[PDB]
């Protein structure tokens, strides 16, 4: 059953892949990873392979690495990046040393949607329909995607989205420091750390995307951390007494009352001649409070989308399992849990 594997040097990385893979070529890489494209012989589709980088290294890499696998194998939605196969070239447990993951090639991200042509009201009905609706189901598994941006987001000719992650390197503080989409997208109360943060987190991600494809512009491009906090607040206004009281950052809360009091804005003197119902759904989304905040369910049942909503396709996740997020491990009780995983790996339906 196990298959024939070739090895092959790329940008001095040895892959060792089944020969079902073909036509291997380098897209991109990072700390935790390298990606080729590559052609599929047996589905004959085109697919993104990624090799992780040491992924049994430390405690914390092995982790993240079972994590990974377990979101994987579990998120099974048209509108969240499918697994379609994961491999090791190691004949068993005391060899296993490398993890591969393969999806649907990307290429074109959202990112190069919204720069490079024009998008009607009805392009943007239909792109954030999409976002919504993959976002209900991986919130319906008690998962919470954390990095939402235009870069995380794959968009075909016929203008089907895929939520994926496309993050290959550590989330540090360098990587969030100045001004760099690595923040612009970001709800506040993770940007600060306010509080312990929720799944309306990735709604407040999806408001700046939707304010984007609107405007063709960023939302909030802040050079700095502050310049984004202040340019947030200028929008949404300063929060009042109740809000303040559930920011449990003593040192985040002070800096705060510091600045002086704004209204939130008019939204349709922002986000000038879009659809009313468009502004509407804003205002719902960017709203600093997060227990406040639309969720992904009540979003799809929102006017806006009265041309695409339909309840009986806007499925839910089957119950996901996180009881290993509290689990402290060593780093071969990691490895043997992922290598269950991958000898247990079933594709998806042919084709
Ligand atoms: O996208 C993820 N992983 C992944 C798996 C396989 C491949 C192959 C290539 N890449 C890089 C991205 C890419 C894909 C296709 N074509 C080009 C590039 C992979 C990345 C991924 C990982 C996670 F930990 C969470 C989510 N989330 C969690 C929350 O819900 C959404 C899924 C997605």
């Amino acid at each position: 059953e196990r298959p024939t594997f070739y090895r092959q040097e790329l940008n001095k990385t040895i892959w060792e892949v089944p020969e079902r893979y073909q036509n291997l070529s380098p897209v991109g890489s990072g700390a935790y990873g390298s990606v080729c494209a590559a052609f599929d012989t047996k589905t004959g589709l085109r697919v993104a392979v990624k090799k992780l980088s040491r992924p049994f290294q430390s405690i914390i890499h092995a982790k993240r690495t079972y994590r990974e696998l377990r979101l994987l194998k579990h998120m099974k939605h048209e509108n969240v990046i499918g697994l379609l196969d994961v491999f090791t070239p190691a004949r068993s447990l005391e060899e296993f040393n490398d993890v591969y993951l393969v999806t649907h090639l990307m290429g074109a991200d959202l990112n190069n949607i919204v720069k490079c042509q024009k998008l009607t009201d009805d392009h943007v009905q239909f792109l954030i329909y999409q976002i919504l609706r993959g976002l209900k189901y991986i919130h319906s598994a008690d998962i919470i995607h954390r990095d939402l941006k235009p870069s995380n987001l794959a968009v075909n000719e016929d203008c089907e989205l895929k939520i994926l992650d496309f993050g290959l390197a550590r989330h540090t503080d360098d990587e969030m420091t100045g001004y760099v989409a690595t923040r612009w997208y970001r709800a506040p109360e993770i940007m600060l750390n306010w509080m312990h943060y929720n799944q309306t987190v990735d709604i407040w991600s999806v408001g700046c995307i939707m304010a984007e494809l609107l405007t063709g512009r960023t939302l909030f491009p802040g050079t700095d951390h502050i310049d984004q906090l202040k340019l947030i607040l200028r929008l949404v206004g300063t929060p009042g007494a109740e809000l303040l009281k559930k920011i449990s950052s003593e040192s985040a809360r002070n800096y705060i009352q510091s600045l002086t009091q704004m209204p939130k804005m008019n939204f349709a003197n922002v986000f000038i001649g879009a659809n009313p119902l468009a502004v509407d759904l804003l205002e719902k989304m960017l709203v600093l409070d997060s227990d406040k905040r639309i969720t992904a369910a009540q979003a799809l049942a929102h006017a806006y989308f009265a041309q695409y909503h339909d309840p009986d396709d806007e499925p839910v996740a089957d119950p996901y399992d996180q009881s290993f997020e509290s689990r402290d491990l060593l780093i071969d009780e990691w490895k043997s849990l992922t290598y269950d995983e991958v000898i247990s790996f079933v594709p998806p339906p042919l084709d």
